[PDB]
């Protein structure tokens, strides 16, 4: 099963129980970005993240009363039209806001049973993506997939390092292919535990397929109310890239020397092949608009690799 | 039977018959459709060679000026770009896109690919999440119907085509449309089958290979390149690769009689094998812009993908 989480007085984490630690509720959003929930029917701002205020440029209790609808009337049913009840917690709908107090936001929506879950983070507003894509394609084996992918990420990036991480059978990782800068240490050809992703963190990367910590020392922002009004239970958050990222996780990035760190899931045959994975070794913000250009990447890694090992076995 | 290629009409090769058919060589057509402009230059000295004869009118230069200059003089920010990203012996399949502010002609999309020794150029006019809401409904389809119809109607709201269908290839080669979004008024072709002929199985074979192809005007004249064979080789230039490439005066034919003034499919490849088209159809002439059919093409792959998903959940 799971622990229940810290702020509902569940146990502490440690490597005796990496399996048990409940990643997909902590309560808490990194803060480069804000985080609504509201209800699916009524459009009424059930939950705000104490942040709210600066990135909505909003009184704080004007929110947790005010409804959708009220709040961003164009938006509101395009959402309800996209996010269908009973759709999967998979599916989202993204927007661009020019919204008066930021410039322009990007809004990112899913649903998850009652709930809506709104994200919001800045945003902004060319040929690489698809010059990319016919690289992938031509690549003759999956050795050279491999290298076209992990340079092709960093030069659209400028991540310090990328890398893609293959399981094995058992779950151990293996670093089969790197792009780096010139002075970091190289992880090429080195494998790891299968404890370092566990078990509960694997089964979320099969179904939502990117994550990222912006900064490893930056604090989390709770939620307020933390429960869900709804159920007097806590929010679901394992579809939001704003999640507040696991401490322990936290704590292994740090003492790696990064700064912020991102992955894309590679799956195949419906199992999590692997993992495209970014550092920098500074705090580092990637934008939405070049986050959805990996989130492309990732399917076409997933198909690719397919095509490719097909023609060895 | 399948029978190798005739010579192309201007080698001395037969006019084409419903008789042989699968022996036309649609790949060497010696000519472009004319809302673009074609090049190919050498490989190795970007020397240019050929060129459409519409060139001085997109590229706004005489053709001997042209012809008189390398590619390093005409292209001097694009010419390092190209041979790093299309180096000697990479497949024909593999494309350099960018983006060109030339003075006479506004913004120009240079598509470029390698065939051998020989660079083809290809010149183009050119011009918010829709691909991303498109890419998470594509993948919550609950099966293979309904994600027919989710890409069949987002592809229809992304171009604004008349009719947009799921041809589904069975293993004889015959056709079936099985999803479609269509204008009012159109009659349906949902569930109707169609025979193999219908696209000859060398067509078949080069829509695995290059996965999009069009017709921008079912009536206009093809523009010939000149001169119409390769100096390099005195053989024809190869422009399977080329969305510019002139279309078959056979299906062209086949559209007109239909009705249709534009045409474009994009193939859906699972196994290595081509599992059946987005083909699209517009009653006027229309030309869908290169960032907008770039749109197309990724939709084309994340089906590929899906439909791979939606038929292992079937047995
Ligand atoms: C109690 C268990 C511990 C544990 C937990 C844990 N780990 C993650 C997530 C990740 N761990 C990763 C491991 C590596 N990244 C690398 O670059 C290398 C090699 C150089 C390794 C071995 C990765 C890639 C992830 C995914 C996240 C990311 O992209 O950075 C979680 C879940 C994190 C979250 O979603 O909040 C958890 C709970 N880690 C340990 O080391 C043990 C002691
Ligand atoms: C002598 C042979 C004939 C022949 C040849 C032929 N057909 C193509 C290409 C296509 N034919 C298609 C057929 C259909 N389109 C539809 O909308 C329907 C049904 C509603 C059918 C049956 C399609 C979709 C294509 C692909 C191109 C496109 O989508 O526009 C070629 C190749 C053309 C080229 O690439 O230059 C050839 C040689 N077609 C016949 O009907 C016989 C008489």
């Amino acid at each position: 099963p799971f622990f229940p989480p810290l702020y509902l007085g569940g146990p502490e984490i440690t490597t005796e129980n990496c399996e048990r630690e409940p990643i997909h509720i902590p309560g808490s959003i990194q803060p480069h970005g804000a985080l609504l929930t509201a209800d699916g029917h009524s459009g009424e701002v059930l939950q705000m993240s104490l942040n709210a205020a600066t990135f909505l440029g909003q009184e704080p209790t004007v929110l947790r009363g005010q409804t959708l609808a009220a709040l961003l009337p164009e938006q509101w049913p395009a959402l309800q039209a996209a996010l269908p009840p009973g759709c999967p917690d998979a599916l989202q709908y993204r927007a661009t806001l020019d919204w008066p107090a930021a410039g322009h936001l990007s809004l990112t929506v899913h649903r998850v049973g009652e709930l809506l879950i709104l994200e919001f983070e800045p945003t902004e507003a060319p040929h690489a993506l698809r010059n990319a894509m016919f690289a992938l394609e031509s690549a003759p084996n999956l050795r050279a997939l491999a290298e076209v992918a992990t340079q092709t990420v960093r030069e659209l990036t400028g991540f310090d390092r990328v890398m893609l991480y293959k399981f094995a059978p058992d779950a151990t990782g293996e670093v089969i292919a790197e792009a780096r800068r010139e002075g970091l240490h190289a992880f090429l050809g080195h494998r790891f535990p299968a404890s370092d992703i566990p078990a509960q963190a694997r089964a979320l990367y099969t179904r939502h397929l990117l994550r990222l910590t912006a900064d490893t020392r930056a604090a989390a922002v709770p939620l307020d109310p933390v429960l869900n009004p709804q159920t007097n239970a806590p929010t679901p958050l394992g579809g939001a890239v704003l999640r507040a990222t696991s401490p322990m996780h936290m704590q292994y990035l740090r003492n790696m020397g990064v700064g912020s760190s991102l992955s894309v899931s590679v799956v195949v045959g419906g199992q999590l092949w692997g993992l495209i994975a970014c550092h920098h070794q500074t705090p580092y913000v990637l934008p939405p608009d070049l986050r959805t250009t990996l989130e492309y990447l990732g399917r076409l890694l997933s198909l690719q690799v397919q095509v490719k090992e097909a023609l060895e076995h």
